[PDB]
């Protein structure tokens, strides 16, 4: 169903800092073509849009994309199929979702000057990076190389170039920064599950310790494992023998033992080989990555805590992509998704 | 004040855009990560278009689209977090579009792997990019004649300066050209439609009809640039400072120009616009001085058989209005006037 009846729909705009040119701002002198003179910037600040249900049950829900991605990843699927906002408002949650700093309606630090510098000083890096869409298809796991899918593949075919639209750059903002935004984000919310994709993954395990508001986590395919500064296992290279995996987050152990106190759950796709893969490097690099996150929640558990993998095929859910919110079956990953928030406890008032 | 919206469908989706690509040929099995623009595709200047229907519409869909360095946010909320013309115009029955642009909000931002807007040797979008300060953006907005200060009469939601000024950013140098044409596209899949525009969306939305009969009306709140058939624009004055000039005025050749003259089309104006020079304030003098060109502009569509019209929101008995006013305080009156137009042209019924 589409049908969607909202309390309330808004949204606005939290957190960030300011940054001043030089000098003063007289009115009376010509204000285009802009100039730093005199200038106040507001720099880093997010996005957040809320949808809320008649008669909410349960906690909100806070659904932070991925890397290079925005909010319009919950919104909708690429062939046009209801994302999961819509979904968690008829299963009557209140749902926020974000544009982080750095991406969508969230801030672009620059100014008037080369990208991101404020005179002499360099608020973001001048030289950008982003994924082509090669990069995004193995990347993402709709197949082994670009342009081919997986037998069993999940993607909607036929939106290939609706999909990679919906991807970016993002500039160098400081991770500090982006978790201090969904910190204040989640103050002022009060106690919410943080859903997290990719990028975000890691990102939501720092705001969770920093934010006893936070009162679970579901992470769709992390990209960054975490675990107690000192403590990092030993984790090999790829098949290649010499890429590596990204370089493990570490924390205070005080911090980290906040993640044992609530429900955590790490989700993965399908078509992540069990055995190295020298041809096919971001398919190698999933394997060694998952295989990370399976040690990161281990220790978690290790302080007692509650964190868990579901691989989806376990599910019986067969050929999801790195995106398993926007696949075809996304309704029964959503229901997955009902599942877990039900046994803790977060569906209900 | 009244919240409660009732959806038959929403969503999003991406329209428009082109690809560029970089030299050679991808592997698979080199890592691919650092980026690189070897064997790249990338999808460039494609625009984000959100969507919500009511039950049973009544007219015509609206596609609301955002001044300079803004996006949709806008018509989603007021700062204040007052339900912005989105919620409004569902309850009012009509489907509403919201768009970010190519180059602002979910719009894209072209850029790769190399200093901001370059692709190897071909420059997409200058790495030098210009963005206004707060400073800036409070003249030009008319909150009040400098920053800090507001008018006597200001509609605008005093105390929430931080949350008005974070929706604000720069935008990348891309084409005019490529950003008309993913309007044109979006009016092709949707149908007749109202285009309602801001500020610099002004001139842009009036580019759009002249391509796209599908644009059945235009609204446009406080448009930046004026336009006018080539050739034939009015002498302009310059400012009270004796050097500043409003922005160049579009041009574009007659038979398009006409186009504009075959649909209802509505310029509306806030408040503190000053009748008579000011060089001590230069954008109030801006503002006076390009008001008067879209007042010619206008002239000019009449004369060709048009329906456009200038309303001044205090002549309608609105006092206090600043240069966005669907965000102001009294911005359900505003939106009411939006439906009064909509209504005098039975853009509100099937």
């Amino acid at each position: 169903k589409r049908k969607v009846v909202l309390a309330e729909q808004g949204s606005f705009y939290i957190g960030g800092r300011t940054v001043t040119g030089p000098g003063k701002f007289d009115p009376s002198k010509p204000v285009i073509p802009y100039s730093n003179e005199g200038a106040t910037f507001y720099i880093n600040q997010m996005y957040v849009n809320f949808q809320a249900p008649v008669r909410p049950r349960g906690l909100p829900l806070v659904f932070w994309h991925g890397g290079g991605l925005t909010g319009h990843i919950w919104e909708s699927t690429p062939d046009g199929r209801p994302g999961f906002q819509t979904l968690f408002v008829q299963d009557r949650h209140t749902v926020y979702t974000i544009d982080q700093p750095g991406r969508g309606r969230g801030n672009i630090p620059t100014f008037n000057g080369p990208f991101g510098q404020l005179e002499e000083e360099s608020i973001v890096n001048t030289v950008t990076g982003n994924s082509s869409k090669e990069g995004a298809w193995v990347r993402d796991r709709l197949g082994p190389a670009p342009g081919q899918f997986f037998e069993n593949s999940q993607f909607p075919r036929g939106y290939e170039d609706n999909y990679f639209k919906e991807m970016g750059f993002s500039p160098s903002i400081s991770s500090d920064e982006i978790v201090d935004a969904v910190v204040k984000l989640v103050t002022h919310i009060g106690p919410c599950v943080l859903v997290t994709h990719s990028a975000s993954g890691v990102l939501g395990m720092r705001v969770a310790t920093h934010a006893k508001n936070v009162r679970g986590i579901v992470a769709y395919e992390p990209a960054t494992s975490i675990f107690p500064k000192g403590k990092v296992p030993e984790i090999p290279p790829l098949a290649d023998k010499k890429s590596q995996i990204f370089p493990p987050f570490e924390i205070q152990e005080s911090y980290f033992k906040k993640l044992a106190k609530i429900p955590i759950q790490f989700v993965f796709g399908d078509n992540i080989p069990k055995n190295p893969k020298s041809a096919y490097w971001f398919l190698d690099w999933w394997r060694v990555t998952r295989y990370a996150h399976s040690l990161s929640l281990e220790a978690i558990n290790k302080l007692g805590g509650q964190a868990s993998l579901l691989d989806l095929p376990t599910a019986g859910l067969r050929g999801n992509t790195h995106f398993p919110f926007t696949d075809r079956n996304n309704v029964q990953v959503a229901s997955l998704l009902s599942d877990f928030l039900g046994k803790h406890g977060l569906d209900q008032n």
